[PDB]
């Protein structure tokens, strides 16, 4: 069960680039197969935070369910939610991440929000959220109607706060600034809360996982040291077959001595 | 070598958690058990910088001595040092973690501190320490009169500042606001300086560890590379017996070719 | 290939220490030597970021070329070219690492820089800079006339920002300040800009790495993974083997069972 990604990422398959195909009744793997230089992977250009960590805890999942979090139509009644670019254009119309709601002003100044969560889903949930970066202060403006914004975000067992750099970048994608995405995971029971004033790439669907009991924490360092203790284990078992044979082969050379014998 | 940890954590058991009674003569180990979902493990909720890797670096040690670092009665001649509460309660009374001190304000205001520790003891020294994180901006104030604090601390090869996030979050024990945990490694000869004026949960204890010579640096990373060139070698072991037995059944076989020839 | 590395740190080899005579026509290797407690690895005291990252990733590699990036006669024009210091003295005169210059003002007030490197070496390259951490505020005005300043670093794929720390630390190599290494990777195409308004340790060489094909990304959690599945194959192979004895095994204890029964 390596799952149907063709030429994606993983970040494009669970951000929802619009050219990954992936959103059919798929559900359990053991194996995560990606093109290591995807076409659909990348929709805007940015950096995102622990992808490997991501793409390795990942590796083994039981019951996978996108839902939900942050419904678009009622979660920002007073917020632009028409955040889309030509860079993830879709079919010539401009578009974003799927699962993503890139949120801007409207009429007045761009107000601040504060949402939550809490994970009722008997399962460990998965929530991607971006921060903006604007290219000039001029757009910093534009957008947010500020000079200055922030993003906070903690949870049950988790803080941390973002700062916008504006700075022009190198060209990437015909674009001038960046998004960068981050991650959290949630156990039943916890909390996530969402504030900001800025600059916020707001989470709207989440993944509700049920993972199974094929790994720990799924942290990649216990996943490779899961691998290697089972190879430990390989070793002893074929270590006490050598130790079978070599006594047979003990044995069948004493017959070997003694037809000798008898002639 | 196991150690004796029952339903504790590694972090339980280092930070001093009053229901983990493992303050006993126990000095060498080869290896560290601990619960997976502990309940003496956390004391006071918070996020534990670096714990796969502490936990992991501290899988193989040789003596190890718990000694005091900055005495609680002459270190801090003018702070309040009963911090304490009900998230540590042992037998029905307040308290905190055992190796650590919250220190707080009390007369006038929160004065500001600066202690360093040199390291004399012919072993590497393990130091914990901690910052505070108010739920409230009250709290931020009540506790150190203040309404902005920063944590510095520096090191013969460290240099770290903390700030506080100020901010309400999911009940957890009971508690709003959360406390973080740092460490670092001091060698011989180095020096380690504490600088605050403010949200400081000090040191008290620290572990003189003399860790042997069964690891290296004690990265996680070495401490897997080695155990994967170990198996490399056995590899090879195996091999050569492979090719010895091939030999001596071709042997053998001949025999019976030959055996076979007098008939 | 383990390279021709004597008493010098991976570290010392590619910031130029001086006391490190590696400058020679050598290109590819498959292995780094470097000695664990060197005495030419260290020139001036700091936090080397990744170093493990860099060194594992670096395990491998192909045409190695170290060129200009920056050239010291007229990449910054007005800029004060001559950091040096005890701390890299090397045949009794004052001097710093070789691949690096630590700019400082003069004359007038210490100005502003944005410099740019364009990709065009069909190869990846590797950059590397530091950030100055003064021990004290008088020497952060002495060396670039201000009480603040801030270090921007960005790439096609990359964004940091970074502070200095201003503190006494713990005597170390006769030093009471610090100077931090940081490193990045460009792909054939890409783009780095620096700028900077103090406390900048400038690149002035940097590596064209080919590489080759021994590895994937380099990042040492895929290195180790590459081990971990080589090895795996290798157990396949011996099991094979084990199966193709024990049936020859059995076919030549049969005729010993046969040539019994002749007699
Ligand atoms: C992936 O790219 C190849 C060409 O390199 C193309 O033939 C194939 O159809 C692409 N697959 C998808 C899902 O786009
Ligand atoms: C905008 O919506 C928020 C709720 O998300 C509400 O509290 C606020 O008063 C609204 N502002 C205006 C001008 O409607
Ligand atoms: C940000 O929140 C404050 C209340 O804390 C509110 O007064 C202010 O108007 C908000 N900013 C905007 C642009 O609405
Ligand atoms: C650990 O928990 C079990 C119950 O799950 C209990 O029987 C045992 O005594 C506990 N051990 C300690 C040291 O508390
Ligand atoms: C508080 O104690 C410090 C030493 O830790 C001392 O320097 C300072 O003067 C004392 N302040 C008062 C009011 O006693
Ligand atoms: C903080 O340190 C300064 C000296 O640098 C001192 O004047 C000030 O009173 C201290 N703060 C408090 C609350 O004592
Ligand atoms: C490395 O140190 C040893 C002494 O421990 C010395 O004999 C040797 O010549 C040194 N090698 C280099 C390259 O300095
Ligand atoms: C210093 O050099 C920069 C170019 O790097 C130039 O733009 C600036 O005008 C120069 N300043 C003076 C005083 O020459
Ligand atoms: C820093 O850059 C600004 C322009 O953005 C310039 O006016 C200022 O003089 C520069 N600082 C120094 C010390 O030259």
């Amino acid at each position: 069960a390596p799952l149907q990604l063709g030429n994606c990422s993983v970040a494009g398959w669970i951000l929802g680039n619009p050219e990954c195909e992936l959103l059919i009744s798929k559900e359990s793997w053991s194996y995560i197969v990606e093109t290591p230089n995807p076409e659909n992977g990348t929709c805007f250009p940015g950096y995102f935070a622990d992808y490997e960590e991501l793409r390795c805890q990942l590796s083994s999942v039981s019951s996978f369910e996108r839902f939900e979090i942050f419904p678009k139509e009622s979660s920002w009644p007073n917020h632009t939610v028409t955040g889309v670019s030509a860079s993830c254009s879709h079919n010539g119309k401009s578009s974003f991440y799927r699962n993503l709601l890139w949120l801007t002003g409207k009429n007045g100044l761009y107000p601040n929000l504060s949402k939550s969560y809490v994970n009722n889903k008997e399962k460990e949930v998965l929530v991607l959220w971006g921060v903006h970066h604007p290219p000039n202060i001029g757009n910093q403006r534009a957008l947010y109607h500020t000079e200055n914004a922030y993003v906070l975000v903690v949870s049950s067992h988790y803080d941390r706060v973002f700062t916008p750099i504006i700075a022009k970048r190198p060209k990437v994608r015909d674009q001038e600034g960046r998004i960068n995405y981050y991650w959290t995971l949630l156990e039943p029971g916890d909390t996530i809360i969402f504030e900001a004033n800025g600059n916020l790439i707001a989470p709207w669907y989440a993944f509700a996982l049920s993972r199974g009991f094929g790994s720990g924490s799924g942290s990649c360092i216990e996943n490779i040291n899961s691998k290697i203790y089972h190879i430990e284990d390989k070793i002893e078992e074929i270590n006490r077959k050598i130790e079978h044979i070599l006594s047979k082969i003990y044995h069948i050379e004493r017959k070997i001595e003694e037809i000798l014998n008898e002639i």
